[PDB]
């Protein structure tokens, strides 16, 4: 029936508590989605090459060169934490929960409406909107994962986070292979290094088309679409942060003299001469046992070359790392590498009533201190003669290559068989939830963008398109653009994402750190005098957990 | 080093079959447990993982010099980077799933 | 694990042994910029304290049952079963130059 | 390296990769440790040195 | 601070924070607690894996 | 077989510098105690333990 | 034991084929000389992510 509804709005979060301290969290999300017909119906192979920016010696990190295929479809993405949780629900979770399992995901398109636009061309402009009871909306769910995975979170291009604001899909595009050579330079280098785009190797050509690879449904106003329930197989995610670094693992030394009266200046003393002590050290040629030299079981965290850019065929890129600075939670200006910095618009958090194309940004400083403090590291000769001398110690202030701004910590890697590290914390709201595992034979131990990893497969991407509404004047033999009736679709999209969490328990006398509303953040959770919302970022691993 | 010495002899370690001109020896079927081997290569590098940026201004006519453009000033862009101390989002700087 | 400090039980049955005073680490933020015999002045050697988000004050009393053994009582832990991987009592000499 | 006459490239060098074959630590009688607890981290070390 | 204030002694750092409890720990996670030299001789000379 | 590491690397974190642990020590050090170097543990102990 | 390949894309992928620049590498010579040239294995492409 033309006038029969095919679905119901649902944005409730239901916490069905269950035996053994577990809780099934079913996140419902609903959105009115607005879709226009594509600029063209043709798959386009477009190449970007910003030789102007990189021609300036010293700017090679600004290389946007690439190739892509701009498809006539659009992508519906619900893979951001802000499509399923308001700040209250996130508080409930990250305060009262310890672990979080992804269970299932569904989505369905319903109440499809297609309209047409006609313009009068009268001296005072005016235009009218008419419904189409016969137009179709093309829907395609790529369940076999034949298409490339393009998680729109990276571009802040998922659906909106507000249940009461309409959203739009992202015009889907995917990469096309390309070679590219860009020798790095510096301000003051002569001439111009080789900055060349060489085209595409035939070995790597892959042109995917939804029409030729996925079933498509011609939905009308009285038709509906559902995906079916897809069950995840991801490893559990932990909502608690480890704080112990290598110096905080094991049995501390016995104190042979303790403070007699309380006070910040009354320290205690081990009271045993350092080379006369007892214990286990891997430093085999020295008798000194000190907190910096006592054997620890393994290593927490690793050092990586920071602000390294590596180059492969496609061009330079940055080397990713698991975590950033340790103890940098106080200041955003000291985040440095590792910690992710998000930029996004009014759909995804920025005060919806702001003006201008500048986005809103922040840097996520995680609570887990699995990081490094490069200005504290040093190498010294094996002979370990103390106190050390200039020639036998490589301080972070010693230039490498004669460059005063570079030091060995920039080129210094320590990931070995003894490394231990954690998965990336969830980022709310602008963070990804799940990411596909690489189809490489040997796999990375984690991903930096999504706390969960699809071990085998994870849900297909939903593609939408407004079916070509053709004028009578159509001739496929012409090279000119297809004449089309201006058409667009407002359709409701509903999702159901199921989690499972475990309720936390206190192991300590002291209380722990929790999310709370306070006067310094009161107004970030309520609409303004003109209805302008914003969703600020939230931590996810407040409570401490014992590493060892 | 004496502690590392290992001298082997076939005679003292394996049963030896004496095969005359009228004899034959068969080893017997062996069953492997090896991991699968893929006869396809992977062309993507870090620069080609994920969703490309939306090209605000596509080309209008074909030609070797007719490149597309993104249209948004780099410091003014939207997305994610691990370089937490800078606003620039670029194809060389944007976060990628792994390496 | 007391082995790291050589504070485990003794190794002779005929010599009595003492237990070790138990302690555990708190959380301290501490910075120390390395130097050499030749650096000028004194680089930062600062202790910052504790960040409230890493504080964990455990007590035995509030976490574990306590058994009050008088001069005629006994306490048996109960058998535990391990799940470790095997250890080898043999070594490898082959380096890369000796493979194949 | 860096002009320090007693620091050579081998001091800042790492050759660990997808090809490293290495063994577990041998027991040390009598001051060695017998067992250890695995760290409660999401990604865990391949061996303990203790 | 006194020891580490001397330039070039950073390796001798011992600073830390600990909780001193009224409890004592019984630890038998060492080899000598269990095996005498003769038993070790036997295990290491006659056994391959443990 | 085996790997190289930035031996006697000290790495700083929130709690202060620590020595980057390595799995195994030198090769050929069995013939000279002066070349024990990193990797191979050194045990210090008392009259309860040897 | 192997699995046959499918075609996930519009384009034709690369394949090994005899061509005039390489035909004589697979036939004996007038004096009976054989040679076996090396052949690539992973000709077909696949999507990584």
């Amino acid at each position: 029936g033309v006038g029969i509804s095919t679905g119901t709005f649902n944005n409730q979060t239901e916490f069905k508590f269950l035996e053994n301290g577990w809780v099934y969290i079913t996140a419902n999300s609903s959105r009115l989605v607005h879709l226009n017909m594509p600029e063209s119906e043709n798959y386009r192979r477009v190449v970007v090459n910003n030789l102007d920016k990189t021609a300036v010696n010293g700017n090679m990190a600004l290389d946007d060169t690439h190739a892509e295929i701009v498809t006539p479809w659009s992508l519906v993405d619900a893979n951001a934490w802000g499509v399923w949780f308001n700040p209250g629900d996130w508080q409930l979770i990250v305060n009262t929960m310890s672990e979080l399992h992804l269970v299932s995901f569904e989505q369905e398109i319903f109440n499809v409406v297609l309209k047409t636009v006609s313009e009068s061309a009268t001296q005072p402009p005016t235009k009218v909107y008419n419904n189409d009871l016969t137009a179709s909306l093309m829907v395609a769910l790529d369940s076999n994962n034949t298409m490339p995975f393009t998680p729109a979170a990276m571009r802040s291009e998922t659906l909106g986070f507000y249940p009461w604001k309409p959203t739009i899909p992202t015009p889907w595009r995917y990469y096309f292979q390309w070679d590219r050579t860009l020798i790095p330079s510096h301000t003051g280098t002569s001439g111009t290094p080789t900055n060349i785009y060489h085209g595409t190797d035939p070995d790597d050509v892959q042109f995917y088309t939804i029409e030729n690879s996925v079933p498509v449904h011609l939905l009308r106003t009285g038709d509906e679409f559902a995906t079916g329930t897809f069950f995840f197989d991801c490893k559990p995610c932990r909502l608690t942060h480890t704080w112990q670094t290598n110096r905080a693992l094991g049995l501390p030394p016995f104190l042979n003299s303790l403070p007699q009266s309380e006070g910040g200046t009354n320290f205690g003393y081990i009271g045993v001469q350092q080379d006369k002590r007892r214990g286990v050290t891997q430093m085999g040629n020295t008798n000194y046992i000190t907190e910096a030299t006592i054997m620890r079981p393994a290593e927490v965290g690793y050092s990586a070359p920071y602000y390294s850019f590596e180059a492969s065929t496609q061009g330079p890129f940055k080397t990713p790392i698991a975590a950033g600075r340790g103890g940098a939670q106080t200041d955003e200006n000291q985040a440095a590498d590792g910690d992710p910095r998000y930029a996004f618009g009014r759909q995804h958090g920025q005060k919806t009533t702001t003006t201008g194309e500048t986005p809103e940004r922040f840097t996520y400083i995680a609570h887990q201190d699995t990081g490094r403090y490069p200005e504290g590291d040093w190498i010294q000769n094996i002979n370990f003669n103390l106190p050390v001398t200039d020639d036998n110690v490589l301080l972070p202030t010693d230039p490498i290559g004669g460059k005063t701004g570079i030091n060995y910590t920039n080129i210094f890697n320590t990931y070995g068989p003894l490394t231990a590290l954690n998965n990336v914390p969830p980022v709310y709201p602008n963070g990804q939830i799940w990411d596909k595992e690489f189809d490489t034979d040997l796999k990375p131990r984690l991903h930096v963008n999504a706390p969960f990893v699809c071990q085998n497969n994870c849900p297909g991407q939903l593609f939408v398109k407004v079916a070509p509404n053709l004028t009578n004047q159509y001739d496929p033999d012409a090279s000119a653009n297809m004449s089309r009736i201006v058409t667009y679709s407002d359709f409701w999209w509903k999702g159901k994402l199921v989690f499972k969490a475990k309720l936390r328990a206190s192991h300590t006398w002291n209380p722990i750190q929790q999310m709370s509303i306070n006067v310094d953040n009161q107004f970030n959770y309520v609409p303004s005098n003109i209805g302008g919302m914003k969703i600020v970022y939230e931590k996810s691993q407040l409570a401490p957990r014992k590493l060892y």
